[PDB]
């Protein structure tokens, strides 16, 4: 119930089930979220090893991180101590389907994180259910206020292992626990990297960089 300092922490949990997978995630992350870069550690705490892509998990695990210019109104470090929640939907090409929901608050001076995820509807032989991915490119979220809250819509688009890439329609709604000031339409411009991970991809370390701008 603080303030948001130049360097901060964050825990996260996350459950979900992904084709009838059930499974835990916890995770604890760092960062500068005024550079809008971090780093986080995940450790599958139940249901590992699991069956599919952690691609599909990696953007579930941090919008307090982003990079604002002083003229684009920062909503989501404004909601803070209290924090902010969002639910999102993710439609692949091939039908599969993943939702999730998520809430943000600050206590004691680091941040924490509550994900629920649900992936379903993954073909048996897709990449996704296969384990033929090998990351995301590079992406912009389009940020834009609606019905007193901010919307992101985003393309992603997932790299194949043997050529090609997977693409995702997303869409997510972000909302502050109390109203503070929104922002124009703008780009949320993100790198996410996974930068290590065991065999079975039971520990992984991610890495992301985000700054907003005008287009």
């Amino acid at each position: 119930m603080a303030i948001i300092k130049e360097f901060m922490r964050f825990k996260t949990h996350m459950e979900g089930s992904v084709n009838g997978h059930e499974f835990e995630i916890e995770g604890e992350g760092e960062g500068r979220p005024y550079e809008g870069t971090q780093t986080a550690k995940l450790k599958v705490t139940k249901g590992g090893p699991l069956p599919f892509a952690w691609d599909i998990l990696s953007p579930q695990f941090s919008k307090a991180y982003v990079k604002h210019p002083a003229d684009i109104p920062d909503y989501l470090k404004l909601s803070f101590p209290e924090g902010f929640k969002w639910e999102r939907v993710m439609n692949f090409e091939d039908g599969g389907v993943v939702t999730v929901t998520q809430d943000s608050s600050l206590q004691d001076g680091e941040f924490i994180y509550k994900v629920k995820l649900h992936g379903t509807n993954f073909p048996s032989d897709g990449p996704v259910m296969q384990k033929k991915t090998m990351g995301w490119e590079a992406s912009s979220e389009r940020m834009y206020p609606e019905d007193g809250a901010l919307k992101g819509e985003i393309k992603l688009r997932l790299k194949l292992k043997d050529g090609g890439h997977y693409d995702a329609e997303v869409k997510t709604t972000y909302k502050a626990k109390k109203p503070v000031q929104l922002p124009g339409a703008y780009n949320a411009n993100y790198k996410l990297d996974i930068t290590s991970h065991n065999e079975d991809y039971t520990i992984v370390e991610q890495y992301e960089r985000c700054e907003g701008r005008h287009s």
